């Protein structure tokens, strides 16, 4: 059920969710997919991630407009790297409220990126402060602690078995735990069991580059990091 629009490609994963998957060509790794959710929620639409530059964001807008023919409410990013955060100024181009971790709105500018307009903080036991995330409605908002990158954050879909850990979890059969120039490598297999914690139910973990897996994929990030402490 890969539907092509433009160069991107989506896929529903239930009722209210799709998959949204853009590519970028990056040196000695081909064309690279990169993944984050679009859910409808009654009379509005929700993005979780940019893809990889502004052009193909427009492009999520438009597949939306066609498809679903609802507003974007609101738009958050899992962490301040390209693949996530680089089509912010689509969104704000088509007057969408954005949100981002503070810290990941700290570090965006430096990243090149733009960034949200809104910054969330999260309560002591993870989940996001709904002060910071207001109108988020069945989009909950999980910091399960530095991995991937020390702003990175993780969002599961209310009414669906569906979570989302972003760069945080790699797929069940990897052989890398990919960039670690920014990783937390002593934090990053309790991150990853955090987040699995926060979603114990979740059975379909959307992955960041490659096809939606099961909770092996959460168990098989743990382990290998587990080999950096
Ligand atoms: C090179 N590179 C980069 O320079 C940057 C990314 C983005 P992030 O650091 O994963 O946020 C990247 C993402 C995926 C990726 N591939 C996945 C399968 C093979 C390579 C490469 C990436
Ligand atoms: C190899 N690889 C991979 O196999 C996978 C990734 C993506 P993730 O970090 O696991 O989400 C990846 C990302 C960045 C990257 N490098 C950036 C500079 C040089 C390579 C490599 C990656
Ligand atoms: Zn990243
Ligand atoms: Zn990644």
């Amino acid at each position: 059920g890969d539907q092509r629009f433009g160069d991107l490609v989506f896929r529903q994963l239930a009722p209210n969710v799709w998959q949204h998957t853009s590519y970028l060509d990056m040196p000695g790794f081909g064309a690279v997919a990169s993944n984050g959710l679009i859910v409808r929620d009654g009379g509005r639409v929700l993005v979780v991630d940019t893809a990889w530059t502004d052009d193909q964001t427009a492009q999520i807008l438009n597949w939306i407009k066609q498809e679903i023919n609802l507003p974007v409410a609101l738009a958050v990013v899992t962490h301040a790297h390209q693949d996530k955060m680089g089509g912010m100024d689509a969104l704000h181009a088509a007057g969408i409220a954005t949100y981002a971790n503070a810290l990941s709105n700290q570090l965006a500018p430096q990243e090149g990126m733009v960034a949200a307009q809104h910054s969330l903080t999260f309560a002591a036991n993870g989940w996001v402060e709904p002060a910071t995330a207001p109108n988020f409605g069945p989009l909950k908002v999980f910091y399960p602690g530095p991995g991937h990158t020390s702003d990175n954050i993780t969002v599961g879909i209310d009414g669906t078995d569906i979570a989302f850990g972003g760069c945080l979890i790699k797929d069940s059969k990897a052989k890398s735990l990919g960039n670690l120039g920014d990783a937390d490598t002593e934090h990053y297999a309790a991150s990853a069991r955090a987040f699995g914690a926060a979603f114990p139910k979740a059975s379909m973990i959307v992955m960041s580059h490659s096809a939606p897996d099961s909770r092996a994929a959460i168990t098989h990030t743990a382990r290998m990091a587990d080999k950096l402490r």
